[PDB]
RNA sequence: GUUUUCGGAACUGAGGCCAUGAUUAAGAGGGACGGCCGGGGGCAUUCGUAUUGCGCCGCUAGAGGUGAAAUUCUUGGACCG
């Protein structure tokens, strides 16, 4: 929990995962290379309803905690690694993200280089359901 | 009583004469030639993510899914990286 850097004249950079679903969201920070964890905190975390755990309110309540987490532990900035479901189902980011930056971003903690790494596929497999779709 | 004018017809050779003898190349068709064009066809080769499973590492109690839930998988470490 002690470490000889120096806080005033230069930062710590770690890299944040915010994988956003419309079922979930998912709050991962980890290291400079994703192997290392940092902490892990998820929509079902906060909310215990199982109704909206993908609102944006469950997704700040987590962004407020991992922030918490990294001002306690001694991370300072962050690079933001974008994610939706990916695959064959969607490529939209869920209705978490939005909340999730802006809770980072004013919690005090400094924002490096934002991307979106979500897997694109070059014509993959077979998308679940019929021909005609799921009809409701 | 020979053999003639008393004469009915097939075939071949030499020369001359013919206005010597073949209508066109269809905004018909076929074919040749030259430069190309094309997710046209067959055979071989090569690449790209994505999906699933397995191996290892890290921290965690939830993850998935729905209009809402459960069946489903989880401290024997699920999910995420």
């Amino acid at each position: 929990s002690l470490g000889p850097q120096v806080a005033e004249g230069e930062n710590v950079f770690g890299v944040c995962h915010i994988f956003a679903s419309f079922n979930d969201t998912f709050v991962h920070v980890t290291d400079l290379s994703g192997k290392e964890t940092i902490c892990r905190v998820t929509g079902g975390m906060k909310v215990k309803a199982d109704r909206d755990e993908s609102s944006p309110y469950a997704a700040m309540l987590a962004a407020q905690d991992v922030a918490q987490r990294c001002k306690e532990l001694g991370i300072t900035a962050l690079h933001i690694k974008l994610r939706a479901t990916g695959g064959n189902r969607t490529k939209t980011p869920g209705p978490g993200a939005q909340s999730a930056l802006r809770a980072l971003a004013r919690s005090g903690m400094k924002i490096g280089r934002i991307e979106d790494v979500t897997p694109i596929p070059s014509d993959s497999t077979r998308r679940k359901g019929g021909r005609r779709g799921r009809r409701l």
